[PDB]
């Protein structure tokens, strides 16, 4: 079964800089912003553009866990950024794929931004999606999104 879920999240980061950070620097941004929650991330394929693969990694209790996120599309006109689980352990075993789309928008105050995000859970066979799996997907992304603001306010000499 195909299951799409969309959210908007507010950021203190400006809309093009919100976009630019998650496309140009994410491999370093993950352990920059949350070094106990993630061990790091590494380029396995491409050049940071479409057809890129990021091996994203955590242990958080020393039990090592991995994802591979294929960057499928990057669109600088829309400031849209699309990737999926081509891999995330059990997300290949009873799920098959997770189709992401990060889209920026303006904040109403014009200071920071609104992050818009789709995550699309593809389940194997007739399997219904777990609410706890929908939550597990959101919480790692929302973890990094709140952590990059806290990082950017703690270490402001980055231009992003």
């Amino acid at each position: 079964g195909v299951f799409s879920y969309e959210d908007e999240a507010t950021s203190v980061i400006p809309p093009a800089r919100l976009f630019k950070s998650f496309v140009l620097d994410a491999d370093n941004l993950i352990p920059k912003v949350a070094p106990q929650h993630f061990t790091g991330a590494e380029n396995l394929e491409g050049n940071g553009g479409p057809g890129t693969i990021k091996k994203i990694t955590f242990a958080e209790g020393s039990e090592f866990k991995y994802m591979k996120h294929k960057v499928e599309e990057i669109d600088h006109a829309n400031f849209k950024y699309c990737y999926s689980i081509i891999e995330g352990g059990p997300l290949g075993h009873t799920l098959e794929k997770i189709s992401y789309e990060i889209k920026m928008a303006a904040a109403p105050h014009g200071g920071g931004s609104i992050l818009k995000i789709t995550s699309k859970y593809h389940t194997k066979g007739n399997a219904s999606i777990s609410e706890e799996e929908i939550k597990a997907g959101k919480e790692k992304a929302a973890g990094l999104f709140k952590a990059v603001e806290a990082y950017l306010l703690a270490h402001p000499d980055t231009y992003c």
